[PDB]
């Protein structure tokens, strides 16, 4: 059944991410160390994983790219004026992209288990559509995130040289979760 | 660290350890739900199957012997048309729900951590773990009863059926007060 296959493929997809992420991280790259050291907000180990699922998958598990993004975020964080923009990128955009995907699987699982075939069939189309939309969103974010890594390395619009420039760029390309949704 | 954050962490770690242990046990060819897998009427997906095993295997402490005796119990009941449904209800209605409640709370705790409750989610979380602990207690009492043939439950499938019916009536019976 469609919902049963959907859960299965997501389940395996999840597992593969968990292994890959932990690989990369086993090598001492502390991607979110700076956010971990922050006393104002507490990045739990779950929050952290979710964030990485989206980011790492988005950057194809290329340590180099992840490190660049790390520098971007740590530059912004180390400038009090723009700290918030790093946090918003992390907690408001990246994390939401992930949660949506997770929310739907949490709810597709509910239809598989708790609900009988009739209900199951009612809910079916909408959950599938949402699932799709939430994966596509993450793809569009990823596309955008690679364009940003490249832009950074080329110092396009002085984004490597100028934190203020950098801040504006991150603001204008990551305005809202909804902007990454399919049209 | 917020209470919810620590609640999710401890659940997450607990989940992971269960996955590994379950897979270990299963790697040795014990096909705990084979008979249900072979069933065309209903479908056990490999997720559903894992969830069922989480509650059962953790309840029986990952003791292969105990899991094998439970397997007999369930396959006996399944192979008798009259009582098949009792084996299915035990699996899909009781065990799976006990698991689902737990799983549900975490999916919701996580949700509150990120996108946004506290005291109610913590209550529910406690309740749903307790429920599983009461079920586990009951399940061990059943396996011991079965091995002793108490009330002829190993000797008599009908007797067996009535015992399963009277000790696993509903999910709600395992909840705390």
């Amino acid at each position: 059944s469609k919902l049963e296959t959907a859960a299965k493929n997501l389940e395996n997809q999840n597992k593969q991410e968990y292994i890959k992420i932990n690989e990369i991280d086993a090598q001492g790259i502390n991607f979110l160390a700076t956010f971990k050291a922050d006393e104002k907000d507490n990045l739990s180990q779950y929050e952290e994983m979710q964030i990485k699922r989206t980011i790492y998958s988005s950057l194809n598990y290329e340590k180099q790219k992840i490190n660049t993004l790390k520098e971007i975020l740590e530059t912004l964080y180390n400038k009090l004026q723009h700290r918030y923009t790093s946090k918003e990128f992390i907690y408001q955009i990246v994390a939401s992209i992930q949660y949506d995907i997770d929310r739907v699987l949490c709810l597709i699982k509910e239809a598989i288990i708790k609900d009988n075939l009739h209900t199951q069939n009612q809910k079916e189309s909408e959950l599938l559509m949402n699932l799709d939309s939430s994966l596509k969103t993450r793809q569009n974010f990823a596309k955008k995130l690679n364009e940003t890594i490249d832009d950074y390395n080329k110092d396009s619009k002085n984004i490597q040289t100028n934190v203020d420039a950098l801040a504006t760029y991150m603001k204008e390309n990551y305005k809202t979760l909804d902007s990454f949704k399919p049209i």
